[PDB]
This record gives structure tokens, sequence and C-alpha cells, in this order.
């Protein structure tokens, strides 16, 4: 199979006056370019994919498309949906304009069954030619794709190749590489890169690499050479940053952190998501002391 | 505050090669006029709302308010969204089409904070005069509206007039009416109907009432006249439909029951829904056989 696996950032959206902030968002990548990630995921849950519109998403994809061009980094691009029509489009907008591969998160909200996940990711993977990465965030969607139909998926459609963790759930990455060791699991989770990394995941969908970039990439790298003892420290120094990005919802925290860390020019949202409470703003403020976050 | 109560149904949406039946639509709305219901809710989650276009939510809309024209039905239109600006749109366009007022679920997907989710329903609250009822399905959403939160909108909202709880959560629903005991609990959970109304609630917003329109209306009835035998024999009666109704995620259970009663043409789902398993469509057909069916 064609892969897309090693050190990838779920890239933030900046905004400006309530659209999307385009020479920002370029900016932002590049900046994950020269700190050595080897690939960028445009609108992903970080990107705050569910808020944008059908053109602003694509809007998107074509500026991270365009930034990567003449370099290594490749761009899989998110292209998830409750409705498969609608992924089955995202995802053939996505290889008609040159996304190396796409992501794409279990329908949420309406709670497909097993067979009706393995249907979705189905149509999604026989409309396109290029690498698809399943999503399983149950907190987030409702519903979990099952180790038996992730394998499923993985053995039954060429271009599926892996799939992004966010569960909280080591026994099943465990148990998905145990009966399936040819597929790319990857950490959706940054406080647990380390231990996924470290039974044979082969990479991360980080968001705590949109700040620290260099230091995702270092463990990624670190790991996937079986240099354990480097990769785990760098795992063991990032936890305290790698949980207060969670203090509430992702990506609040990630953006006031960067705007914090004056890399976007205002702390935008787009609603339902808003700034986080005046507390929690002073512990990002007070956690992020003990790192070195690279400029421009 | 203006108000819609009593027993309403959220409307399955029928599709016919892949099409919303629209006809078939109309027609099982005058079914649900004729066997005592007092509002219709179109598009909601068992309306297949996520995998509707917002024309075709829009359409329903309309044929549910044109179909109850003339009749004391209400028509209380499903006008949820991830993102506030999508839902501000559909409370407008329900506003502007004639519906009676509007449900609005909790942003699925993103996971807002209370914080977020007070300046979304606000902000839907003030596109609209009609009135705005909330929804709180945590299982699907991946939050939850906090009793706190619901309250605030309530006083501040002069247009928020209750909530729709399926939480599973009578100590939540307890919780409510003893601190805001003006608003209206409406129960988004067939099983426990009785339970919520004896303590106050004062409708319904049913599944099971595709199927039984009668027997759900008799219950909210019985019930809000206080006569709590009879409203808790019939939601006995009801407890092994009511369960069977979600063996598989809804409504793929009540699409299949409709299907196998005559009522509909054909057991079509959009993906990523489906089909039921072939035991739980047998288990589904053994439970309706108890319960007597009206016909059109
Ligand atoms: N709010 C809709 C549309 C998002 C379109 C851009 N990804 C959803 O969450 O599916
Ligand atoms: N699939 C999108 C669009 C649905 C529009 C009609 N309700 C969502 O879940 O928000
Ligand atoms: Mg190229
Ligand atoms: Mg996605
Ligand atoms: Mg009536
Ligand atoms: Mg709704």
């Amino acid at each position: 199979k064609n892969i897309i696996i090693g050190a990838m950032t779920a890239l933030i959206t900046p905004f400006k006056n309530g659209k999307v902030d385009e020479q920002s968002y370029a900016r932002l990548i590049k900046r994950q370019i020269e700190n050595g990630i080897d690939a960028v995921v445009p609108v992903g849950t970080t990107g705050e994919s569910a808020t944008l519109t059908h053109e602003e998403h694509r809007t998107c994809i074509e500026i991270a498309v365009e930034t990567c061009k003449g370099t290594k980094v490749k761009v899989l691009a998110g292209a998830g949906s409750a409705a498969t029509h609608e992924a089955v489009g995202l995802a053939k907008f996505a290889k008609e304009h040159g996304a190396d591969g796409i992501l794409s998160v279990a329908p949420y909200y309406n709670k497909p069954t097993q067979q009706g996940l393995y249907e979705h990711y189905k149509a999604i993977a026989q409309s396109v030619d290029i690498p698809v990465l399943l999503y399983n965030v149950p907190g987030r969607t409702g519903c979990e794709i099952s180790t038996d139909t992730i394998i499923k998926l993985f053995r039954d459609c060429e271009n599926i190749y892996g799939v992004k963790e966010a569960s909280g759930n080591i026994d099943k990455c465990v148990d998905l590489l145990a009966h399936e060791p040819r597929m790319m699991l990857i950490s959706g989770e940054d406080a647990i890169n380390y231990p996924i990394l470290s039974n044979g995941g082969k990479g991360v969908i980080s968001v705590t690499s949109n700040l620290l970039p260099d230091m995702i990439s270092a463990l990624t790298h670190f790991a996937l050479d079986e240099n354990y003892k480097e990769a785990k420290k760098i795992n063991d120094e990032l936890y305290n940053i790698n949980k207060i990005l969670f203090c509430e919802s992702n990506p609040i925290p990630i953006k006031t952190a960067m705007y914090l860390a004056g890399l976007i020019e205002s702390l935008e949202f787009r609603l339902p998501l808003c700034s986080p409470s005046k507390e929690n703003f002073a512990k990002i403020e007070e956690v992020m002391k003990k790192y070195k976050i690279k400029g421009f």
C-alpha cells in the first residue's frame, strides 16, 4: 500500500474578521515544514472542520497543497462527514486538487452501525486512488470503529492503509497491530504518542505540534528508529503541555497558545467555539513558559 | 412564553430511489394528525437530518407546515447544526416558512464549552421570534448542556422555553424542574416518557409514535390530565417496543418497523445508515406483533 506516516500536524485554521486568514494559514504551514514535520492535515478536528463552509474547507486544502509543493511534506487532507455523499465529495476534491491522501473521521452524530461504517469507508475508498486513513475518536463522534471493522477495511480496500486512534485505549492498539501488523497505526492523542509508537505505530497526527513542531518531530523520528529512551524523554517532558492543551475542548487551548506565542494575530474562533475561561487562559500561559517555542 | 408541548413525533424521512418521497412524507404526517398527535418534528435525528441536504431539509419543513395547515397540529422544525451560522440559517428559514417553533440539537462533534453553548443558542434565539426548544443528547453529540446553562438560557432568552432531554438521567430531570419549574421539559427517550411526565414534564418528542401515534398521544394526554395510573399502564405496555426500536441506532429500527407495517414503500436509508442485521430485523418484527398498528 501507498502510505503517509511520520510526524504530522492537525493544522489550526486562523481567522481574521471572521474569515480564513489565508496568508497566516500558508505561513503556519512552512513553519511546520521548516521544523521537521512530515505531513500536514488541513481541516481536521483541530482545523474547525465542522464550522467551515465546504468552500472554505476546499480553499484550505488548496493552500496546503500549494505550500508543500517542492518539499517532502505530504498533505493528508481532512475529508470526513456524517454523510457518505459529502465525504465522497471531499475525497474526490482532495484527489483532483493534488492532496497526497485523505483523513476521514468516523461519521459523527448519526451513530452508524459497524456495517454502515464499512459501507461508508468502502464508498470513500472506491472513489479515489490515493491513500485513505481512518480516524476513530468516539468521544467526539458518538461511535467507534471496532478493531474488526478497521481490519476488514484495511484488508478489503486497497488504499485504506491504517487508522488514526484518539480513544485512550492502548489495549485496542495492541489488538489492532497483533492481528494486522501491516496497517499504519497513527497516534491521535499527544500524551500517549510514545506508547503508541513503541508498540509499532508509525506516526502521529498531533495538536501539540502546532506549537512545538520540532519536539513532536524529534519524538516521532527517535521512536521510528527504536531510539526509545530519547523518544520517551521527549514524551515525558511534553506531558504537561500535552494535557493543558485539552483543559477545554480542542482547538480552544491550542489556538490560545498560538496567540500567546504570537503565531496568530487574533484569538478568533467560529461559534460555537469561543475563548477559554480567564483561569484556563492563565493556566495555558503558565505551562507554556516551560517550553522553547520556535518562531517563524 | 409561547410554547409547543404535548405529544410530538420525530418524523422519519422516507426515501424512494434515493430522494425524499414527498407524497409519502405528507401521508405519514396526516396519519399522525388523525391519531391525536399535538405537533410534528420534521428533520430531527430520527429524520436523518445529518444526511439530507440543506435543500431537502427545507423541503421537509415546508411539507410539514402545509400538511398541518388548518389542523390544530403544530410544526416544531428541526434546525440544529454543529455550526452556529448554519443553525441560525435554519432557524430563520423555519420562521419565514411558517413553522410554529424550532428544535435545535446541541452542536455535535466539536464539543463547545458551556459558554459556547450559551452563545450558540443566544444567537439562534435572537434570530427569530418563534419558540426555541433546546435538545440534549450527549450520547450522539459528545457534549452536554448543563442544568445551569439550560436554566440561564431559559431565563435570558425570551424565545427559549424548555429542553428535549435524551440523556437517561432522571436525576437531571428533577434538577431542572426543581430549580426552574417554569420550563417545558420534553421527553426525548420513549422508554421513560411516563417518569419524565410524572415529574412535571409537559410533552414527548417520540420515535415510537411514528409507528404507534395513538398509544404515545394517549400516554401523554393521560399524564397531562394527571391520570398517572393509565399513563404508566401504556408506558409499561410500550416498554418492549420502545427498547427494540433502539436495538440498532435510531432510526434504523423505526424505519424497519414502518416498512414491516406497510407504512412506507421501501426500506431505504442514506449512507452511512443501512438496514439492520437479519437477526435484529427478525426481533423487531417479532416485538411488533404484540401491538395494534394503525393504518392510514
Ligand atoms: N456543519 C457541517 C458542514 C461542514 C462542511 C465543511 N467540512 C458538518 O459538520 O458536517
Ligand atoms: N452533514 C452536515 C449537513 C446537514 C445539513 C442538513 N441538516 C451536518 O451534519 O451538519
Ligand atoms: Mg505536487
Ligand atoms: Mg476528517
Ligand atoms: Mg391535541
Ligand atoms: Mg435539531
